[PDB]
C-alpha cells in the first residue's frame, strides 16, 4: 500500500508471464490497434491517422523483431482440423525441431467459438507435467495464432491401435498413464471434455502425454463446469456432456472418466462401444448405454477389464472416480507386477519408438481450399481484439 | 540474428525515450479501454467481449498506476486557457509539488500545436538548475498532468509588482535569464515566449525558466520555420511578429529581444512598447526604431540603456547574433559581487523567508467542459498515448 510497493507491484505485473498486462500482451494490444485502424475509411479521422503515422516506423520494427511465422522452416503437415493445422517445423536459427499448431483468426471470428484457445495456451504453457505437451512460444499475426510445442515423435494412440491388436498388459499401461495424465489436468482445475486416442501422444521413450486441450474448461468453486456448446463426433463423449445441449446442466470431472472406459473398450474390443454410421446414431446409443453396451463372445477380455469398462460406462452417480482417483487406482484391472503407479513414467514402455533422426516423421501420415481473408471495414470492427494477450515466450 | 533480436526488443521496452516503453504501452491499453467503453460501441461483440475480459485487469492497472486522486490539492496557484497549475501534496510520500493540468478536451477542440510533448521532454531530460524539473507525467480520460518541482519564491511578475527594482538586482535577474536561456539554446530549443511570468524563484531566490509550452527545436542551421506568430504581445520580437507562411525563418535571437523587454520593464516600470489597446502594442513593436524611448529616469545608467537598445534592435544587428559571450562581455554586467561561472552559487538579492514546505505567500489565489459520448469509434485518447513519465523514467 506504500508508494514503492505500488510501483514494484506494477513493475512485476509487466514481467509476470501469467499477467494480463505483461510486455507481450501490452505489445499485442498496440499491434492490434495498428492492424484494426489501418484502413483508408478510418484514417479520415485525424486522431486515428496521426496515431498510425506516428507509430508506423516503430510498429514495423516491433513486427520484425518479435517472433514471426517466417522464423520457422516447415517440414511436414502432420495434422489438420476445421480451423487449423499442426505442422512439424524447425526453427531456422536455433535448428531446434518443434510441432506448431496454426489457427486461422478469420475462421474463428466467422464461426465464433474464439475463446477455446485460451485454456489450450495456459494448460500447455504453465502445466509443468510430464503428462502435458509443453508450449514454448505462442505468437500471432493478422491472419493466424501459432503454438510452438514439443514434438512427440511416437505418434498418437490411433496409429498404435491401428497397427496392433493391443494385448491386455499394454492396455493396462496406456490406461494407467491416461488416469495419471487426466488427474494432472484435474489437479490444475480443468475438465478435458473430449479425451480420445487422437489426443494421446507418445514421446521418444514411448510414454504418454495428453494433447489438444481445445475442449478444456476451468472448473468452478465446486469442481464443476456448464456449457451451451455443440460437440462433434460423440463417440468418446459422456451422457452428461451430451445432455448439456444448451447449458441444460452442470457436470464434474467424472465426464473424463467415461471417455477412459471408451478408450479401454476400444483397445481391447477393437471398436468404440457406441459406434453407429450416422452421428445421431452414436448419440442414441450413448444415451441408452444401459442396453447398448455389449461385449463380444471371444472372452479375450478378462473379468476385471470387463468390470473397469462397465464401472466407467455407467451414469455419473455411480461412476468409478466419483470419489476421486484413488478408487480407480485401487481397481483390480490395474493389479500388476511390472509397475507401480508412483514410478510408471520411469518404467520401460510397451512400444518404444525406434527413430531415424531428430525429424523422423514415420509415425505421422503425410498431408495434402484457398485462404479466406477479413474484408476491408468501413468502420472500426476490431477483429484483432479477441486475441490481444495470446503471445507467450519462454526464457 | 536471434538473442540480438530479443535484447534489441527488451531494451526498447526499458528506454525512457522509446515510443514502445512500458509507459507508452500501458497508456495504449488504458486508451483502448477508455475509448471503447460506450454503450453504442459495446453493441459490437469483439469490443464488448474484449472490454469484459480486460475489466478486472484494467481497473487493477488504473489503481496501481499514478492517478490524480493520489495528490491532495493545496491551492490553484495558476491558470491558463487549457489548464491550471496547482500546489499539491502527494498523499503517500508527503512530498510537495506543482502540478500542471491540461484539459484533453480543450486541446483536441483546436490546439494547432501538440506543444505538451516538448514541454514534457525539456522539463524531464534538461538536467539544468535553470529549468523546472518534471518528476512524473500521467493522464486520464479528461486531463494530462505534469508533476514538477514547486518554486516557492514566486515569479518575477510578483517581485516587480512589490519592489522598485534597483539596477544591481536587475543585473542579477538578467544574468540568470541569459544563463537559463543559453541552456535551452544548448539543448537546441528556442523558448519563443520569454517573459517575467515564466521566471520562477527557488527557495534560495535563484531563477529557473518555466512554461516551455511555446518551445521548438532548431534545425541544423539553428533556425525555426513557423508560418504563424507565437509568444506574448509585449515581449514578441518584430520577426516572430511578421513571421508569414513563406517567410518565418528565425533563430535564437528572438529570445534575446524578450530579454531587452524584461530589462526595460524592471528598470522603467512599464513595457517599452506598451500601449492602451493590444493592437497599439503591435504597432509600436514594428516601429521600435522610433517608439523605444526612455523617461527622465536619472537612475537608468548609460550601460543599462545601451544593453536594452542592443537587444531592442532588428535581428541583423541584435546583441547575441554572434553568441552568448558577446552579451556576457557587456559593460552592464560589469560587477564585483558575482562571476558568471559561479552566479547560481552567489547569495540572491531577495531570499524567500518561508513559513513551511507548503508556504504559498508568493502566489495569489484563483477560484466541466467535456467530450461528448461518441456514437462510433473516434479515438479521442490516441493523440496522448505515451505521455506518461512513471514506469520507464530517467534516474
Ligand atoms: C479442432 S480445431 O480446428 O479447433 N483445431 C485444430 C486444428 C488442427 C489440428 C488440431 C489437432 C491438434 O490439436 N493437434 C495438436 N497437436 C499437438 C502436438 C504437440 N506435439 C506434437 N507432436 C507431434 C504431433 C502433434 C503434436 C498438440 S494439439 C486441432
Ligand atoms: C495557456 S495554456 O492553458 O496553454 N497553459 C497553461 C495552463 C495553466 C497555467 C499555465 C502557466 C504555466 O505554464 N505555469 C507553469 N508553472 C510551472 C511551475 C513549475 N514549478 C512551479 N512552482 C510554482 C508555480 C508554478 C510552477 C511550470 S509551467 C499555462
Amino acid at each position: 500500500m506504500s508508494f514503492e510497493t505500488r510501483f514494484e507491484k506494477m513493475d512485476n505485473l509487466l514481467r509476470d508471464p501469467k499477467s494480463e498486462v505483461n510486455s507481450d500482451c501490452l505489445l499485442d494490444g498496440l499491434d492490434a490497434l495498428v492492424y484494426d485502424l489501418d484502413f483508408p475509411a478510418l484514417r479520415k479521422n485525424k486522431n486515428i491517422d496521426n496515431f498510425l503515422s506516428r507509430y508506423k516506423d516503430t510498429i514495423n520494427k516491433i513486427r520484425d523483431l518479435r517472433m514471426k511465422a517466417e522464423d520457422y522452416e516447415v517440414v511436414k503437415v502432420i495434422g489438420r482440423g476445421a480451423f487449423g493445422e499442426v505442422q512439424l517445423v524447425r526453427h531456422k536459427s536455433t535448428r531446434k525441431v518443434y510441432a506448431m499448431k496454426l489457427l486461422s483468426k478469420f475462421e474463428m471470428i466467422k464461426r465464433s467459438d474464439s475463446a477455446f484457445f485460451w485454456e489450450e495456451r495456459d494448460i500447455m504453457a504453465f502445466a509443468n507435467s510430464p503428462w502435458v505437451v509443453q508450449l514454448f512460444y505462442a505468437f500471432q499475426d493478422d491472419r493466424y495464432l501459432y503454438m510452438v510445442m514439443e514434438y512427440m515423435p511416437g505418434g498418437d494412440l490411433v496409429n498404435l491401435m491401428s497397427n496392433y491388436d493391443v494385448p491386455e498388459k499394454w492396455a493396462r499401461f496406456y490406461t494407467a498413464e491416461v488416469v495419471l495424465a487426466l488427474d494432472a489436468i484435474h489437479s490444475m482445475g480443468f475438465i478435458h471434455r473430449d479425451v480420445k486416442p487422437d489426443n494421446m501422444l507418445l514421446d521418444k521413450s514411448g510414454h504418454l502425454k495428453l494433447a489438444d486441450f481445445g475442449t478444456c474448461m476451468k472448473m468452478n468453486k465446486e469442481g464443476m463446469v456448464r456449457c451451451d456448446t455443440a460437440v462433434g463426433t460423440p463417440d468418446y463423449i459422456s451422457p452428461e456432456v451430451l445432455k448439456s445441449q444448451g447449458g441444460d446442466g452442470y457436470y464434474g470431472r467424472e465426464c473424463d472418466w467415461w471417455s477412459v472406459g471408451v478408450f479401454l473398450y476400444e483397445m481391447l474390443v477393437g471398436d468404440t462401444p457406441f459406434y453407429a454410421d450416422s452421428l445421431v446414431g452414436t448419440y442414441s446409443k450413448i444415451m441408452n448405454h444401459k442396453n447398448s453396451l455389449t461385449f463380444p463372445d471371444d472372452n479375450d477380455i478378462s473379468k476385471e477389464a470387463k468390470n473397469l469398462i462397465c464401472a466407467f460406462l455407467t451414469d455419473r452417480e455411480v461412476r468409478l472416480g466419483r470419489n476421486g482417483v484413488e478408487e480407480i487406482k485401487r481397481h483390480l484391472f490395474f493389479k500388476n507386477d511390472q509397475w507401480a503407479w508412483e514410478t510408471l513414467r520411469d518404467t520401460v514402455a510397451p512400444v518404444v519408438p525406434d527413430l531415424s533422426s531428430d525429424i523422423d516423421t514415420s509415425n505421422f501420415d503425410d498431408l495434402e481450399g484457398e485462404e479466406e481473408t477479413f474484408p476491408i471495414p468501413k468502420a472500426f470492427v476490431g477483429n484483432q481484439l479477441p486475441f490481444v494477450g495470446f503471445t507467450y515466450y519462454s526464457n
